[PDB]
């Protein structure tokens, strides 16, 4: 049923670990699904169309994720609290490279696939700014640069070191360090002066 | 001559302002270059290949730029230190956003350009590490993060939001705002414990 759904998904996303989009074709998928091609047709118009939807997935789990915690407070410094969350993305992402990695390459050719990214980019940069707006109105940190602003460029920062981490470009911070170096400019640019 | 050459690169600088590169034609280049197809071939083997010359010249455009700075201390405080040499690239891509804009897109497809923007990210990473070293053995900058791997977000950062700025993305930092909003983090985050 939908479970043929699923097992394209499944399939898509193990193919993309081991080659881009372009070199997966829709028989390799519906092969994969244990379907015929036309069955694949039935349930998405193209093998865009199945990423996007992986993508859609991931994007969600992450926003679920940070939901939860801004539900329940961790008892924690100001440093942890960015750490936990700054966590959230590093480890949903994380464990989707391939997704992430064909995601973001889709932004350049989708526009469903851009204005997906932008979508949650802006909910995420409006909660960030938020808790910097709370953490201004409680005492803890200095009115400097609008918080919407420096919200969206920390955000932004992730976004580029996170998936340059991922892919493991050149240049990029190694994998096992980026969490640390991301918490330290995040707390350091909102809590200083 | 090599006139020939440079009215094609003017061409397609013009161009791209309107339209990508896809939507670009040879005939379109060689019109406007006041040449024939043929004798574009003769120049350049493919619209690509202008595009990455454009990008070159802007890359380079900005490391001799930043090189100047390099050998000319401004007589300044750390703030305006930054500040300077993070203007040299917004102002260097700034004023060429449609080569900046489709050099960025032609990382995906183009192994070309995609190592040409790691060749100078890594140069330019290098020299922010050496600065914030020779900050931290002045005893201006406390030894925090591990200079390389903070030089490296940083500047992963500016690329991020800088283009984001100039294609205005949604979401980005507006223009007028963003040589501001990355100062900021870079002096809180080199300096700041
Ligand atoms: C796809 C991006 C989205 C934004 N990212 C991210 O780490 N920011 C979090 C920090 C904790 C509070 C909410 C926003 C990077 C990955
Ligand atoms: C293409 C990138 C390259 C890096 N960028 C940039 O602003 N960094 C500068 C800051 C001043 C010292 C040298 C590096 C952003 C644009």
């Amino acid at each position: 049923g939908d479970d043929r759904e699923l097992a394209i998904l499944a399939t898509a996303e193990n193919l993309l670990e081991d080659r881009p989009l372009a070199d997966i074709s829709v028989d390799d998928l519906a092969k994969g699904a244990g379907i015929s091609r036309p069955t694949f047709y039935f349930y998405f118009p193209s093998k865009e169309a199945v990423l996007l939807t992986l993508l859609d997935r991931v994007v969600n789990q992450a926003d679920m994720a940070l939901q939860t915690l801004a539900e329940n407070p961790a008892d924690t410094d100001r440093e942890n609290m960015w750490r936990t969350g700054i966590n959230v993305f590093f480890e949903t992402f994380g464990s989707h490279k391939a997704v992430t990695r064909a995601g973001q390459a889709a932004r350049a050719t989708s526009v469903e696939v851009a204005e997906l990214w932008s979508t949650f980019m802006q909910k995420w940069i409006a909660y960030t700014a938020a808790v910097i707006d709370a953490e201004r109105d409680r005492g803890a940190a200095p009115r400097t640069l609008p918080a919407h602003e420096l919200a969206t460029a920390l955000n932004l920062m992730n976004e580029r070191t996170l998936f340059a981490s991922f892919a493991g470009e050149q240049p990029s911070v190694p994998e096992a360090r980026v969490l640390d170096t991301l918490v330290h400019i995040w707390v350091t640019s909102i809590y200083g002066e």
